[PDB]
């Protein structure tokens, strides 16, 4: 098991560039059991974890989960795809939204 924050030091974030956390991604096999932590400043971001059609278009309303007090821990239990979305403001339509895929453990 491998607990990682996404982000890096720039932790969960608006983005500069839309594709930052694309590149945060990439070279990383998140595994079953494996431990995302989000880190934001209180009602600054949030986490809702979403449809992958939620994701493309930025759907707020609905989610399957939404978190808002800092660290969101959540762990990787279930194999597939996952989407993860900050609902605050603007961020999400520019690029503060993550899509991974899990595989076994
Ligand atoms: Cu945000």
């Amino acid at each position: 098991m491998e607990d990682y924050d996404v982000g890096g030091d720039m932790e969960w974030k608006r983005p500069s560039d839309p594709k930052f956390y694309i590149t945060w991604a990439t070279g990383k096999t998140f595994r079953v059991g494996d431990e995302l932590e989000f880190d934001f400043a209180a009602g600054m971001h949030d986490v809702a974890v979403v449809t992958k059609d939620a994701f493309d278009n930025c759907k707020k309303e609905n989610p399957i989960s939404h978190m808002t007090t800092p660290p969101v821990k959540i762990m990787l239990n279930t194999t597939g795809p996952q989407y993860y979305i900050c609902t605050v403001g603007d961020h999400c339509r520019v690029g503060q939204k993550l899509s991974i895929n899990v595989v076994g453990a």
